[PDB]
């Protein structure tokens, strides 16, 4: 079928959408702008085709290893008051009287509400359930986007996937998946796995492979299969049903409805704002891929799977025969209904593969061993710090980053200097920030920081110190395309911010000796002084 029909009413947006900035992080502010509903129409056209699947006995195979593994899980309903606790406090309202704020304190109006949801649920396997539709606002660097597709039902409803499902997505993919399944991994997790799996290899070849729009790749039949996989595990078996009536009810498809409640159309593939998104993605992806890498006589594969992204190691067979493997693998994932958007490429050096947005990278600690950690083109996430410092806005994509890339030679230099310097500016030192960190929401301390980094890259983050030539230019390029300062006149800026830091004592003066020992030239000795990175959420309407 198609992944979508439209019926011409727009998608609306709900409120003001800003698309550019309103100034000492980036000269170049022409260069950033966020999406907005102006461009759905654009993400409309590419999103919506038919999907032709043939399946073959690798696939057939695989499906049947994964369900003797998940056969092994035993999974349990959640309460009301635990589905209500996850819910993030900003979530958006129910059409029915009450929105998050109602739900996190048992107000008893939200509950019944939701008490009947589940209860039609079980009723009812069939009727369609509604979802919204919305383009998302993110924020981007030129060379232009089109806004992404969100899709999402009632708040009741994404209660009750809580109930039937959270210890199902939180549980199984890793039984299933093992070693694969991504989101088990911290970035130091991700990077010695990667890295571990690649001196495993005599001679290894590794590529990425993007799926091209991998939601609207998903099939119904995909979708039942999931649910086939769910089903597999020792379920309550009131589970079981509301586990049935939400597939068929609203993760196979359904209606569209804009902002002011008009019809957009129908939904035949994977919505991406319900809480199976995640897992979803990871299975289909990890299902396909293992048995794309089979009818590609792919000898020895490891793969990584983070919902539709991609990473494959494996043992080369000789420079011809690996670009000829990738094109078998690449016409098996289109059979499957998987087709590139990038055609994938082999490549022999670890460093030179982005998966997950990310590449591994070394520089050296201290002693001058070499370390490998986990970086990235640090070009959005410049452009959302230069979005998030200048209009005030919910989200803090820079803490996530100075957390996920701590080690980089960008994220100290550049993120932290400069919130540290608005922090201490503003005096907002010691408040919670909410960051994202695979899809869930968390409340953090900035002060923190340090140990946080300590415990999730080792102390070795506080001063790695040999950056690869590659990834200085990298660093430098952006700057420089971007406008901002370029590193030396950070250095400058961070021996202003640690010396005020230090001077406040307690938690603020270890940020200033910690996160910005690199800046000093002596330096001082770094002595010593977490459920974060179990399982993918986006989309999954999440908070803990
Ligand atoms: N040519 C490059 C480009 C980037 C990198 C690193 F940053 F990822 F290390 C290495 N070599």
């Amino acid at each position: 079928s198609m992944s979508y029909t439209w019926t011409g009413a727009l998608i609306t947006p709900c409120a003001a959408e800003e698309s550019k900035l309103p100034n000492s992080l980036l000269r170049h502010h022409n260069m950033v702008y966020a999406t907005t509903s102006r461009s759905a129409g654009l993400r409309q056209k590419k999103v919506t085709f038919d999907r032709l699947q043939v399946l073959d006995d690798h696939y057939r195979d695989v499906l049947k290893e994964m369900k003797a593994k998940a056969s092994t899980v035993k999974a349990k309903l959640l309460s009301v008051e635990e589905a209500c606790k996850l819910t993030p406090p900003h979530s958006a309202k129910s059409k029915f009287g009450y929105g998050a704020k109602d739900v996190r304190n048992l107000s008893s109006k939200a509950v019944n509400h939701i008490h009947s949801v589940w209860k039609d649920l079980l009723e009812d396997t069939v009727t369609p359930i509604d979802t919204t539709i919305m383009a998302k606002n993110e924020v981007f660097c030129v060379q232009r986007k089109p806004a992404r597709l969100i899709v999402f039902p009632d708040l009741g409803v994404r209660v009750c996937e809580k109930m039937a499902l959270y210890d199902v997505v939180s549980t199984l993919p890793q039984v299933v998946m093992g070693s694969s399944y991504g989101f088990q991994y911290s970035p130091g997790q991700r990077v010695e796995f990667l890295v571990n799996t690649w001196k495993s290899k005599k001679n290894p070849m590794g590529f990425s492979y993007d799926t091209r729009c991998f939601d609207s790749t998903v099939t119904e039949n995909d979708i039942r299969v999931e649910e086939s996989i769910y089903q597999c595990c020792d379920l309550a078996p009131e589970a079981r049903q509301a586990i049935k009536s939400l597939t068929e009810r609203l993760y196979i498809g359904g209606p569209l409805t804009n902002s002011k409640g008009q019809n957009c159309g129908y939904r035949r593939c994977r919505a991406s704002g319900v809480l199976t998104t995640s897992c979803g993605n990871t299975l289909t992806c990890y299902l396909k891929a293992s048995a794309a890498c089979r009818a590609a006589k792919l000898q020895d594969c490891t793969m990584l799977v983070n919902g539709d992204d991609l990473v494959v190691i494996c043992e080369s067979a000789g420079t011809q025969e690996d670009a000829a493997s990738l094109r078998v693998f690449t016409e098996a994932m289109t059979r499957y209904s998987a087709p590139p958007g990038d055609p994938p490429q082999p490549e022999y050096d670890l460093e030179l593969i982005t998966s997950c947005s990310s590449n591994v990278s070394v520089a050296h600690d201290a002693s001058g061993k070499r370390v490998y950690y986990l970086t990235r083109d640090p070009t959005t996430p410049l452009a959302r710090a230069a979005w998030e410092t200048a209009r005030h806005t919910p989200v803090n994509s820079w803490l996530g980053n100075i957390i996920m890339y701590a080690p980089t030679l960008w994220a100290r230099m550049i993120l932290m200097t400069h919130f540290f310097s608005i922090l201490l500016a503003q005096e907002q030192l010691e408040k919670a920030l909410d960051c994202q960190i695979y899809g869930a929401c968390y409340s953090i301390e900035p002060l923190d920081l340090p140990q946080i980094i300590e415990r999730l890259h080792g102390l070795s983050a506080f001063s790695l110190h040999s950056y690869s030539p590659g990834e200085i230019n990298r660093v430098a390029s952006c700057l420089r395309k971007l406008g901002v300062p370029p590193l030396r006149v950070w250095r400058h800026r961070a021996r202003s911010v640690r010396a005020r830091l230090l001077s406040q004592g307690g938690r603020a003066a270890t940020c200033g000796k910690y996160l910005f020992n690199w800046a000093v030239k002596t330096k001082l000795k770094l002595t010593p002084l977490s459920s974060m990175f179990v399982a993918g959420y986006s989309g999954g309407d999440i908070y803990h």
